[PDB]
Parts: C-alpha cells; structure tokens; sequence
C-alpha cells in the first residue's frame, strides 16, 4: 500500500507498551502530515530490519544494532531522529536476589557471572546483548563460561528482566531505561532483582526513514516528516502523551556517522 506510510518498532519492550506507543505516534503523524499512517507490529528484531529491506515498512524505531543492519541491507536510508539518551545510553546487568551476589565497581566484576545462568535480550539488541557481550568480553567472560555453555535470549528487555526475576536464569542484561522504568513504576516485575553493574555509555535507538518517499509523498515530504519529529513539543497535550511513551522530553537529530562504534563491535562479534 503505497499511499499508506507504515510506521514500525523493534519489539524491545510487551506488545501492550508498544500498540499504545506506535498508535499514538502514527495517528500524531497523520495529522501533521496529511497522510494515512499505521503501526504494523513485527514479531522480532529480525524481522523489523527485513520489513525495511523489502519496503514493507517506511519510518522504523530501531536499536543501534538493528538500524545498522537495517542500513546496510536497505542503501540510502535516513537517519532522522533520535532521544537525547541515546547518545549515552546504558545498560544493565541484574541479578536474582537468590544469589546474594552484589554489585561491582569495575568491569573485571563480571567474572563473577561465570558459571551462572545467564540471559541476553534480542540476539540482535545493542543494549540487552551487543554491548553488554562486548564489555563481558573485555572482562574475560564468553558465553561458552555460563551454565550450559550457552546464553539465553530473552527477544525482549521486559522479557530479560521477566526470566530473571522468576529465576528461570540467574543474572541478565538490560535497557537502563527499560530497568528503571520498571524498577519505579511496575515493581512487582522486579522484586527479585537487583542490579548488579552499569556499563559505559554508547549510542542506541534512532528513527530511520526510507529513501524514496518523495515519489509517493512528493518532493519534501521526508523533510517535513524530519521535521514533526524533531518538533514534538512536551508543552503540548497530544505531544506530551507521546513523548511520555518514549521517556524523553523531546528528539533531536541523529546521523548515521554516530553509529560507527556500533558497526564495528558488530563486525567484531560476527553480528553485522
């Protein structure tokens, strides 16, 4: 449907988050931009980026990771947009209270986790397995260390801490954000856990938009869809609402150069 501007998300978060989130979102679009615009969920990260290789969808809330991908499969695609937290964006390692492990101070810490039950997000997540296998790494710690010899992948941030919390795996990593969040908010999902280090920042999630929308929408269309993004206002309602779901105050520019990092610990770990 060509006429339709499809909007999309990497599923990092329950199904329930990202419908409001997406809807929201969409219908704001559609408003400013005079054109019918609709969320289509996918079931995993994978198929995010292959939904934007096959130009099944248009404008995509990806990671570090899967939006590198994304634009490495699908040539001349944008950067648009992302949160100020994304150009120092964490994650978090946490561990079930069970354990009576505590918390670290310096990378070389995570030996620690040898030898437990360990789970990662989506195989393809920046924030729930890229970075924090890196900084595993980098502490000595493979996969191949962990109970069975293998790590987990959970698909989700709120299905790590899920899987941790109900001790189906002993320790996990996460989204900073998504941990606080619920570490706040929804604590019944956290009683177990306790965190257990934070790592380095890095960059994450950006907005990336297909190249070719002017000859659907007509010529700038792409710079005014840049354009709404970046001009949602926290002082407007609607605005707000939306802005809430994404735990920001606003976007702002992002660029493909930002991600250099990002590709190459992805090349390093055979993840590109």
């Amino acid at each position: 449907n060509p006429k339709v501007l499809k909007v999309g998300a990497i599923p990092d978060q329950n199904q329930d988050v990202l419908d409001k989130r997406f809807n929201l979102f969409s219908k704001e679009l559609s408003k400013q931009l005079d054109v019918e615009v609709k969320y289509i969920p996918v079931i995993n990260y994978i198929a995010a980026v292959t939904g934007f290789r096959t130009k099944d969808l248009d404008l995509v809330w990806f990671g570090g990771l899967s939006g590198v991908q994304a634009r490495l499969q699908t040539p001349n695609s944008i950067v648009i947009a992302q949160r100020d937290i994304d150009k120092e964006f964490k994650s978090v390692f946490v561990v079930n209270k069970n354990l009576e492990l505590n918390s670290i101070s310096n990378i070389k810490g995570l030996k620690k986790l040898k030898n437990l039950r360990f789970t990662f997000g989506s195989e393809n997540s920046t924030s729930g397995r890229l970075m924090p296998e890196y900084f595993l790494n980098q502490a000595g710690v493979e996969i191949k260390h962990f109970k069975g010899k293998k790590a987990g992948f959970s698909g989700s941030h709120d299905a790590t801490i899920a899987l941790v919390n109900s001790g189906a795996f002993d320790a996990g990593a996460l989204n900073k954000q998504v941990w606080e969040n619920n570490l706040k908010n929804n604590p019944k999902r956290t009683s177990n856990l306790e965190l257990f280090w934070i790592t380095p920042e890095y960059v994450d999630y950006h907005w990336v938009a297909q190249g070719d929308l002017e000859n659907r929408f007509g010529e700038g269309f792409t710079k005014e869809l840049k354009s709404v993004i970046l001009n949602l206002d926290i002082k407007q309602k609607s605005h707000k609402q939306i802005l809430d779901m994404f735990n920001a105050k606003r976007f702002i520019k992002a660029e493909s150069k930002q991600y250099k990092n990002i590709e190459e610990i992805g090349r390093k770990l055979n993840k590109i």
